[PDB]
């Protein structure tokens, strides 16, 4: 109850179970949704198991900077405070080497990892305050080889987990971890849907049906479980961590 | 039989080493440099050394797309062919996560990361036209605990990794090899002086160990990945940093 946990793309797939485990975890939740759509819902699902839970709603999209810099100034006008981060932005549209570009590339560095760096500096800043946080980056590749199809997603996983690793050292006087947790191929999450549909088209390579992309499986409950184990208070010594929970038995 | 080199930001450090080294090897160099007199002048030094080596000069700023894309136009027309590509374009400027800024990280992303890709994607489609191709990404650390003081650049040598290592799986069946080389810090290279000079004056101001590398030693490196013989060897990442590591103070 006292600690407040901030879980963006909330309303559906690996951010909506993740909301739904911390708040049966009992933390405050502030949560987030490019727009209202679902979101509500997910707030109904949870004041209905807990009726004195406490929940807060902002919307936006957590790729502008102007936006994500307006929501931690409310998360601290509201809040007064920021235990738990979960990063959780969608990266780009698929893309190979052969057919990547620069205008996208850049969209999509910025709309993920420029996000998620930046979404740090901010929630540590309010961490900082009461020594104490969780940082958790949703970073992770859907497919057991995704340079093929997920080019440049997966050049900036790259970054990502290197980044965190060095922020990890940084903040870790001030009694907060940094982790990434790899959720592999989520089939509830509507961005894994739309890559999967994508791949499925790229991947037809001989008139019947090796070279086939194979999903690592995970689930958005197995995800939701080792984040809110991340986020406890039983995991302050855990950090500069990268964690896949995606051991599912694969499929084509 | 006669292959084409084209090396970037060659007029000094590790760049000029390595185009030397190639000439000595019987290259064909296509050179660059942000400065037309300065590339002029290692064109000079490569002919006094190498009086029948074959060099041509195309200057301009390989972080500019559109410049890149100019330069890569006169090479096919020039060359009609390119055997072999060095990537070489400095990082951004040091920074800690404490300090680090976002209007900066995106044009450093772009600058040396997205550029090497760009690159490689322009180099490839000319040496698919002969079935041969060399790729040598620069891609260095210079200091014992890179993240602590190059927080930025260190999660672009990251991106650069791992995209060389997927592009080596794609383009390996054009017999064309992608591999990264670390050359650590390399004295002559004015980007690593200015990295130091940066980072030095704020330590007047934990401390940062130098990993010393050769610029000698890179360039052997680099000819070695560039010859018919490395044809074997694609997606590597090797360090030449092996030097005795020096205080910054």
């Amino acid at each position: 109850s006292k600690r407040t946990a901030f879980v963006m793309g909330a309303s559906q797939g690996i951010g909506k179970a993740i909301a739904l485990k911390l708040a049966d975890q009992h933390f405050s939740l502030v949560i987030n949704s490019r727009n209202l759509d679902n979101i509500e819902s997910v707030k109904e699902d949870i004041l209905a198991k807990h009726p004195e839970a406490s929940v807060i709603v902002l919307a936006g999209d957590m790729s502008d900077q102007h936006t994500r810099a307006g929501i931690f100034q409310k998360i601290e006008s509201q809040c007064g405070r920021l235990d738990v981060l979960i990063n959780n932005i969608p990266g780009g549209a698929p893309d190979t080497f052969d057919n990547c570009n620069i205008e996208d590339m850049t969209a999509t560095f910025t709309q993920k990892t420029v996000a998620y760096i930046d979404a740090i500096k901010r929630a540590s800043s309010l961490m900082k305050q009461n020594e104490f946080g969780r940082i958790i980056n949703i970073v992770g590749n859907l497919w057991k080889e995704p340079g093929a199809n997920m080019f440049t997603n997966s050049m900036m996983n790259a970054a990502l987990i290197n980044a965190s690793k060095n922020i990890s050292i940084q903040l870790a006087p001030h009694n907060i971890t940094v982790n990434c947790l790899n959720p592999g191929f989520i089939a509830t999450d509507r961005y894994h849907q739309f890559v999967e549909n994508v791949m499925k088209k790229n991947s037809i390579s001989k008139q019947k049906a090796s070279g086939i992309p194979m999903k690592r499986v995970g689930s958005a409950e197995e995800t939701a479980a080792l984040a809110a184990f991340l986020a406890s208070e039983e995991a302050s010594y855990i950090t500069g961590q990268q964690i896949s929970a995606d051991g599912g038995s694969m499929k084509s």
